[PDB]
């Protein structure tokens, strides 16, 4: 296993990385700085999360220390729903790299397909739970994010929560400049995303996993639902190998060529987390955790099934 991945724009993206979904802002700055200083060199950031100025202070002192250069960091933000009119990408963007404490982004995705209108709140609502779309569609937002690698503002650029069907759209505009160079998916052993995986990675864009372990801190979790980390089956892979589910959780999307970005402030998980290079599963393993996948999603966008372009109605 090595530790980066190529991508279509010929940079190297390391295969795991830090999610920053949900890490309070008076805890994401030790976070970070204990993921640079046990070996993390990829953050995953985004704009709604709300709590980029306090990942920038732990990128900027990691830089400032020489525990780090800035060309072996590998940052990644998203651009908001209620940016895609072409006016507001570049501030969007220069918004974020301002409270990254960067200068350019190595990847800036579309965060979901789905354009809202734009104003402060990040969900805007009409009077009876509904999200108020934006007019404007994924191509014309991809030439804007195309003009921001073509202003030194990223390296690179993709998409997120894209299904197939709008990843082909994006592929056939015409007058396409840049193709995505990621699709960040949901993918875990309950949502195992065969379909779209095989169709991104024949189109040459990698794949990122996200919410790798089933997100248990997510905001709308029931009791019910089904649990990764608590899968008697999958605790019995981890002991077979002498590892923590979690590790097995991350060492798996990594064996089928993905990106992964298991999130955590703790700073024992943290490095925990980044201990999984030094196992394999066997293709057994694999296929046996292959076959838990039940279609359950963390993050289904709810407010937002009757938007055009809602990606989960679609098989993939
Ligand atoms: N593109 C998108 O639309 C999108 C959507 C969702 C997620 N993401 C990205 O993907 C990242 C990861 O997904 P996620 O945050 O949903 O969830 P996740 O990484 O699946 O799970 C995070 C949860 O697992 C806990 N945890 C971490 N390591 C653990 C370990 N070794 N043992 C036990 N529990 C552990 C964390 O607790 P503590 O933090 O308390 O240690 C936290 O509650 C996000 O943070 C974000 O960067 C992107």
């Amino acid at each position: 296993m090595a530790s980066r991945i190529l991508l279509n724009n010929g940079a190297k993206m390391p295969i795991l990385g830090l999610g920053t979904w949900k890490s309070p802002p008076g805890q994401v700055t030790e976070a970070v700085k204990v993921a640079i200083d046990v070996g993390y060199r990829h953050i995953d950031c985004a704009h709604v999360y709300q709590n980029e100025n306090e990942v920038g202070v732990a990128i900027q002192e990691k830089l400032r220390e020489q525990v780090v250069k800035r060309e072996e960091l590998f940052i990644v933000s998203k651009l908001w729903c209620t940016y895609h009119e072409k006016g507001l990408v570049k501030g969007a963007c220069q918004k974020t790299l301002s409270d990254l404490k960067l200068d350019y982004l190595d990847l800036y995705l579309i965060h979901w397909p789905t354009g809202f209108k734009p104003g402060k709140e990040f969900f805007p609502l009409d009077e009876s739970g509904n999200v108020v779309p934006s007019d404007t569609n994924i191509l014309d937002t991809w030439a804007a994010m195309e003009e921001l690698v073509d202003e030194g503002l990223v390296k690179a650029i993709g998409i997120s929560n894209f299904n197939h069907l709008q990843v082909e759209m994006i592929l056939n505009k015409p007058g396409l400049k840049y193709k995505p160079a990621v699709n960040q998916i949901e993918c875990h052993p309950y949502l195992t995303q065969e379909k779209l995986i095989q169709y991104c990675q024949s189109k040459g864009i990698v794949v990122t996993a996200y919410s790798p372990l089933g997100s248990p801190d997510r905001p709308w979790a029931k009791p019910e639902d089904p649990s990764l980390l608590e899968d008697p089956r999958i605790k019995a892979i981890a002991a077979k190998h002498n590892k923590t589910t979690a590790q097995v959780l991350i060492r798996f999307p990594m064996q089928r060529n993905l990106v992964v970005i298991p999130k955590s402030v703790t700073p024992e998980r943290i490095a925990e987390n980044f201990k999984v290079f030094d196992f394999e599963l066997s293709s057994q393993d694999m296929t046996t955790l292959l076959s838990y996948n039940r279609n359950w999603r963390v993050c289904a966008l709810l407010s937002c099934t009757s938007h055009k372009d809602y990606p989960f109605h679609e098989e993939f």
